[PDB]
């Protein structure tokens, strides 16, 4: 069985389980079941399944070098699939709630979930809660007797909290820390003093890397009973790196990829986001460039956004991106090498993760 | 040590733990820590702590009849407190997100969290996510080596999902099931055919009773290692009953308690809620009363709301409430008696729960 086709099959099985259970134990009626079925498919399907598929890929890696009965190979692949879906549904939770929080319009060239006419914000916030609750229902059901149940639940729990903390860093990244105050409406920064590499890095680490890279890799290890083939500090460091890199790409695209091909109109400029472009631009601007940036950043007005785009264009950020790229390629090879020591196989899995990131 | 004073002390300890950990492991800065501290206090403190205190009360009950070292008594009380806070913070999650979902204005005579000037919806949806994540951080920290860890986490997980399912029933309770459709904007019901006792009962069971009555009682049992003193089907049935009754009270108050003393302007009429008043009114109206109700229900216009209030006034719903009240008092005494058999002590704890509900 090919990996993707196994993964998608397990979706159908997990969906049927969750919906059947709503009927038999939660007194749901057909039409509400259909609503939740459509919600699940619209929010969970349609991307590349990179995160879910990484758990499958890590487990397939260990399968090739570990002696197992066939039924045991099958159980581990099924566990890897269910695990991947947990991460997919965790992401779906985050995307639904984030889209509502940020007033987004589109995602994947389709409307955000809350903007569907029969959904609305009132239902969508709760739908996003259900998506995450489903991750736990899956885990307690499929993994109830598994030796890795507690470690998986505990990891999932930490990643989720880290992500929510990351979200908070992200949404507050245009404020001056010393002005945060629930009693007082928050002005956008005027000095941009908090637009630094280290601050940028902290947003991306919490907001993205833990759920996008750390979780899928470590879940792979957990379902394979293989956490002893690795140095968990290395896995963290390599995930950090690749994750930060992933975000730098998506920050460049928010600004420069055509809307049709992005799946979204980008608004990082107008939301006054601590993007890599803004940080890197401020790291090399002269005084007159900094005043012009400040006059035009974080304003809805299209003329002012066109000015920020102009400033980045003439800043030769491509040179900074190539230099950043070169250093990440450098460091990730070092970490892959250090991971070769204990696990050739895991290190290959991280290699493949790195490749699928380094392209798109 | 008095119970409340123990419970509130444990708040301070859990808050310090969660905030200290954000600093030492999540790279948080002081001002974001202060924001989350204010968020925690504004969303978690200020009510009666009925749910949290029930876990403490159930555990104190078993303490009086079970032989333990003093340090063991202390650990169980501390576990009961932490457990109660988990339920409190779960509720705080639900209240923050619900207030946003329903466009609420006030709660407890203070503004809803999302309406604080320095918060906004963008942050508040994520703050509510953090509140629930905190429940898990608490459990894995304080209960890491406890024999009841898995059963507590698994119960908490089910209650939370049930609640979210309940929320969905509640928000969709003015729609015709056969018209639910994410593609199509949802019209309010015209026939009110789904405003029945059984449908009402289903909303309340999922939305309220599991988290308000079931969870605190069973958590009490879990931290006391006492789940074998009870017939879990009885605990469920008694919780169902008392919980349904609790909601009937709050449905009567939404309509009739002065706003100042309620802590809220009631909007159940204008939100076209499946309240007990509406269901019970439709259960005894004549044809002309039903047409007038239908002309005026679920409309913001104050004149039309005053008309629905008038209809309930002249319907003699007090007689239906006294009859419902009498039957609940009846059935709960039966269940308390059936619970006396295995646990005199638990049954007393359910008695006290019943009393604090039956008044206010
Ligand atoms: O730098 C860090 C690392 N931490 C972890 O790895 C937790 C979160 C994700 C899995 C366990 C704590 C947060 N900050
Ligand atoms: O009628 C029911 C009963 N159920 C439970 O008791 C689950 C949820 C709360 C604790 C376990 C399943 C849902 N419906
Ligand atoms: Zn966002
Ligand atoms: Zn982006
Ligand atoms: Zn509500
Ligand atoms: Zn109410």
């Amino acid at each position: 069985m090919a990996s993707m086709e196994r993964f998608l099959s397990v979706y159908d099985e997990v969906q049927a389980f969750l919906l059947d259970q709503l009927q038999s134990k939660y007194e749901i009626d057909p039409n509400r079941a259909r609503y939740l079925r459509i919600m699940m498919d619209t929010t969970c399907l349609g991307g590349k399944y990179f995160r879910g598929m990484t758990v499958v890929n890590v487990a397939e890696g260990f399968l090739a070098v570990t002696q197992h009965d066939e039924a045991t190979k099958e159980r581990i692949l099924h566990d890897a699939c269910v695990g991947g879906w947990m991460i997919e549904f965790l992401q779906a939770h985050y995307l639904v709630e984030d889209d509502i929080m940020d007033g987004s319009v589109m995602r994947r060239g389709k409307p955000c979930w809350y903007r569907f006419p029969g959904v609305t914000t009132q239902c969508a916030i709760n739908d996003g809660i259900i998506l995450k609750s489903w991750t736990q229902i899956m885990a307690w059901h499929y993994f109830a007797d598994r030796p890795f149940l507690k470690d998986l639940l505990c990891l999932f729990q930490k990643v989720d909290y880290a992500t929510a903390v990351g979200q908070m860093y992200d949404v507050t990244s245009m404020c001056d820390s010393n002005k945060l105050d629930p009693e007082v409406a928050q002005p956008m920064t005027t000095d941009f003093a908090e637009f630094t590499p280290a601050i940028y890095k902290r947003i991306v680490k919490y907001k993205t890397t833990f759920y996008t890279y750390l979780l899928p890799l470590v879940m792979g290890l957990l379902v394979s009973e293989a956490a002893a083939s690795v140095e968990m500090n290395l896995v963290e460091r390599v995930a950090h790196l690749i994750g930060e890199y992933f975000q730098v790409q998506d920050d460049v695209m928010d600004c420069f990829t055509p809307p049709e091909q992005l799946g979204k109109v980008g608004t990082d400029i107008e939301d006054a986001k601590c993007s890599w472009l803004a940080v890197t631009f401020l790291g090399k601007a002269n005084a007159a460039q900094v005043a012009e940036f400040k006059a035009n950043y974080g304003e809805k007005d299209p003329a002012k956004v066109a000015v920020v785009k102009r400033l980045y264009s003439k800043a030769n950020l491509q040179a900074d991106f190539a230099a950043y790229e070169a250093e990440v390629v450098r460091e990730v090879e070092s970490l892959i090498e250090q991971l070769k020591v204990k696990s050739p196989t895991f290190a290959e899995s991280v290699a493949v993760v790195w490749e699928k990131t380094h392209k798109r």
